[PDB]
């Protein structure tokens, strides 16, 4: 009979102990009370299976060949066009992609695998579309275009702007319309530390860290402008992060 494999997306497939004739496997799996099925050359749980919805909807499921990597596809009723697509990648990272009529990207959620996510919606043919952020805490809000997502915070003359690339590089900007030079607030990125720090008056005020753990950490300078003083802090709320910009 058959034997039970784990698969990312919290999915299982059933897959024949033994080959057939045609050297090939017997694949079986119900997602979300849909059963597919399916016929592989290998024998450890990769390979495509195909259902159909209630409504004639076609749903494939394909499992890479190191079963790293899930597809969950479902198609309109001639099996013609994407209707919705969800892919656990081997990092376990989840993207999960909604069509239009004519089955172009229109709203894409990327799940990271610490639980933060990007939610882009009203994606249209230039890749531009509606940005969100959702970090632990708080969120932060933007666009994307084709060249980056920008996500913005404001606070009073002060404007951060959150800049994830295309290929995923981050980088941060402050602009303030403040003209007194006593108070204006300028900023420095540095993309090596990954690190803005900011500048009042010629001296430095506070270094913001935007981590590979997708949090954001305060540290002030000392009073002199010099050096860095006590220790970072976790931002947990957005408005620390305002509070940031004051």
């Amino acid at each position: 009979n058959s034997v039970s494999v784990d698969l990312p997306g919290s999915m299982k497939v059933l897959v024949s102990k033994s080959s057939n004739a045609d050297g090939k496997y017997d694949l079986i799996a119900t997602v979300d009370a849909l059963e597919l099925s399916g016929t592989s050359d290998k024998n450890n749980g990769s390979g495509v299976l195909e259902g159909v919805k209630a409504d004639a909807s076609k749903v494939k499921l394909t499992i890479s060949d190191d079963l790293g990597q899930t597809t969950l596809e479902v198609f309109k009723s001639d099996g013609s066009t994407l209707v919705s697509k969800k892919v656990t990648s081997k990092d376990k990272v989840l993207g999960d992609v909604k069509f239009n009529e004519k089955g172009e990207v229109s709203e894409k959620i990327i799940t990271r695998a610490d639980g933060t996510r990007l939610e882009y919606t009203g994606i249209k043919s230039d890749g531009s579309g509606k940005a969100k952020e959702v970090l632990k805490g708080y969120v932060l809000e933007g666009t994307l275009t084709a060249e980056k997502t920008t996500l913005v915070v404001k606070e009073g003359t002060v404007t951060l702007s959150k800049n994830i690339s295309k290929s995923g590089a981050v980088s941060v900007e402050l602009n303030d319309t403040d003209s007194s030079a006593a108070t204006k607030k300028t900023a420095a990125w540095n993309s090596g530390t990954s690190t803005l720090t900011i500048t009042v008056n010629s001296k430095k005020t506070k270094d913001l860290v935007f981590t590979s753990s997708n949090t954001i950490t305060v540290q002030q300078y000392d009073s002199n402008g010099t050096s860095l003083e006590g220790s970072a802090v976790e931002i947990t709320k957005l408005d620390e992060i305002k509070n940031a910009l004051k």
